[PDB]
């Protein structure tokens, strides 16, 4: 039978993403829309900095910018975590070491605000450098494709997950961003507590020609694997 949550996910569904930030006192807020088709594994998203110039990369954003749109293969539902926390949702908290660099430390409520899944996050990053690069702004605008590994942490009643992002700089290297999080569900109510798996991510990143505010446009996609004779 199709659980609760993971009715919730069947057809289209629209995404409001809303991010207060400030990265060594630089403050900024991003607004974010559009849809995710958890069928397909599919995100749509245009973010917009609403505050003026966004001061740090918007790469280096996109981890943190709705994890209940993966798809998950039906052999892999009973490990799908984050659609058995909806309505109510999850919180995800993490935290990310550029390394030779500062951290982001991010706090994101997931829930569904009537037919809209919200995606609201607070984030703070210290100990950047103010010339390194992200404050310098030397990363390109480009994406690598990843694995994101999923584990229970049943003590918790939620997951632990943790991934390395390597983002291309402008001179050919890479800026590592070593991401480490928990999620949690907001009620009180049962969830899945996965068995090890993992997520595959392919993300693109592109400006709408009509868009005069600092902005970004991204489409992403996200499958569970990593759980699998009848051939």
């Amino acid at each position: 039978m199709v659980s609760k949550g993971e009715e919730l996910f069947t057809g289209v569904v629209p995404i409001l993403v809303e991010l207060d930030g400030d990265v060594n006192g630089h403050k900024f807020s991003v607004s974010g829309e559009g849809e995710g088709d958890a069928t397909y594994g599919k995100l749509t998203l245009k973010f917009i900095c609403t505050t003026g110039k966004l001061p740090v990369p918007w790469p280096t954003l996109v981890t943190t910018f709705v994890q209940c749109f993966a798809r998950y293969p039906d052999h892999m539902r009973q490990h799908d975590f984050f659609k058995s926390a909806m309505p109510e949702g999850y919180v995800q908290e993490r935290t990310i070491f550029f390394k030779d660099d500062g951290n982001y430390k991010t706090r994101a409520e997931v829930k569904f605000e009537g037919d809209t899944l919200v995606n609201r996050i607070e984030l703070k990053g210290i100990d950047f450098k103010e010339d390194g690069n992200i404050l310098g702004h030397k990363l390109e605008y480009n994406y690598n494709s990843h694995n994101v590994y999923i584990m229970a942490d049943k003590q918790k009643n939620g997951i632990k997950v943790n991934f390395k992002i390597r983002h291309n700089i402008e001179d050919g290297s890479v800026q590592l961003a070593d991401h480490y999080a928990q999620n949690t569900p907001i009620g009180d109510g049962p969830v899945l507590l996965p068995d090890n798996h993992y997520l595959s991510y392919q993300s693109a990143l592109s400006k709408d020609p009509n868009e005069k505010r600092d902005h970004m446009v991204l489409l992403e996609f996200v499958t569970a694997a990593g759980i699998t004779e009848l051939y």
